RNA sequence: ACGGAAACUUUCGUAACUGUUUAAUUCUGUUCACUUAUUC
């Protein structure tokens, strides 16, 4: 499998409320826009078979500034694997930047577990703007802007085939996220050849002190086992769907899953999961695939 | 089958009303058109 290299710029990522913006973006973003195209173009059937083929999965949001960047590791270091802090006054002033920290770079995921605390780089400054609407007195909206900046880029990894390439090729031609009425998601596709030789230990098999990431969700048979001695953390996500029939616009349901860089001890399943609020035609299913990593 | 869908910071209104590039001021102070000469 290959992997694609995408960057954006004056777009919009939002979290939560659609007045407030963050820099990243979820996993379950990118599934939810090859859906939406595949009807329209004329492949519906085609493309919900394809996703639940194992093989096939996807990633979250990666920043791409001169080399591949990784999310830290949450719970690293314990209590014995930090050092001694004999001065509290010189290791408050930099425990408080670790946990801020965004990621890491490529050259740093080998160093980090032994020592090292340094701040992260500034990937981009956040904007925003303001509009309104005449002919009406009594409209007043905030939005907010992700202008990148000193080259920032955000790469996906996913299975190259002969039909993934026809797929995300129109996409830069539309939006992914934001108000894409305006035209905040359009990106530019980057396709290479032989892709990094350090960041190849991604595996679903073996679990010796893994980490899995793409904010995936554990199957609900085993989970006794895999979520004890383990870490978490809980995120926020919902908003209405996507429909043609229906005239009232249901609320889905939430699904608190867990977060990018969760370290744990047991290699998950990862299964598809049905969230209907009443009735619709379609169907609305979640994906976020897990994928472990070697540390 | 996307915290996404739906949206003019818009209409508004001479940078304007009075004001001599002028007040003072001899293109003139000195200056033979001439030295010499029988209309017989
Ligand atoms: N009166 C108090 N008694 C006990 N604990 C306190 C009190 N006031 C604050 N704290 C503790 O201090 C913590 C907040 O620390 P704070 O964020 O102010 O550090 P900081 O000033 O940012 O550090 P630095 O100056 O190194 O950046 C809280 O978690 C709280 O438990």
């Amino acid at each position: 499998y290959k992997l694609y290299i995408m960057t954006f710029q004056n777009a919009h990522f939002g979290s939560g409320t659609l007045d407030s913006s963050k820099l990243t973006f979820s996993a379950d973003r990118i599934f939810s826009a090859l859906v939406l195209e595949s009807l329209k173009m004329g492949k519906l059937d085609a493309f919900l078979a394809e996703a639940n083929q194992d093989k096939f999965t996807l990633t979250d949001a990666f920043p791409f500034q001169f080399g591949p960047f990784l999310p830290k590791p949450i719970g690293y270091p314990k209590h014995d694997q930090i050092d001694q802090s004999v001065d509290v006054k010189e290791v408050r002033r930099q425990a408080k930047l670790s946990k801020k920290l965004q990621f890491l770079a490529l050259e740093n995921v080998d160093d980090y577990l032994n020592g090292e605390l340094f701040e992260n780089e500034e990937h981009a400054v956040i904007d925003t703007v303001t509009k309104n609407q005449p002919h009406k007195d009594g409209n007043l909206y905030q939005v907010a802007t992700t202008r990148f900046s000193n080259d920032t880029s955000l790469y996906v990894i996913a299975n190259e085939s002969d039909l993934l390439n026809e797929l995300m090729s129109s996409l830069q031609y539309s939006g992914l996220g934001g108000k894409r009425s305006s035209g905040f998601g359009r990106f530019e596709l980057d396709i290479q050849n032989i892709p990094l030789e350090l960041s190849d230990r991604l595996t679903k098999n073996h679990s010796d002190k893994v980490m899995s990431l793409t904010t995936a969700l554990p199957v609900d048979a085993d989970l006794e086992e895999a979520m004890e001695d383990g870490h978490y953390l809980l995120t926020k996500s919902s908003g209405f769907a996507f429909s043609h029939a229906t005239n009232e616009n249901y609320r889905k349901q939430d699904l608190y899953k867990f977060a990018s860089g969760s370290t744990f001890s047991k290699t998950f399943e990862g299964q598809i999961v049905d969230v209907r609020p009443l009735d619709f035609p379609h169907a609305v299913l979640n994906y976020a695939k897990p994928l472990f990593f070697k540390l």
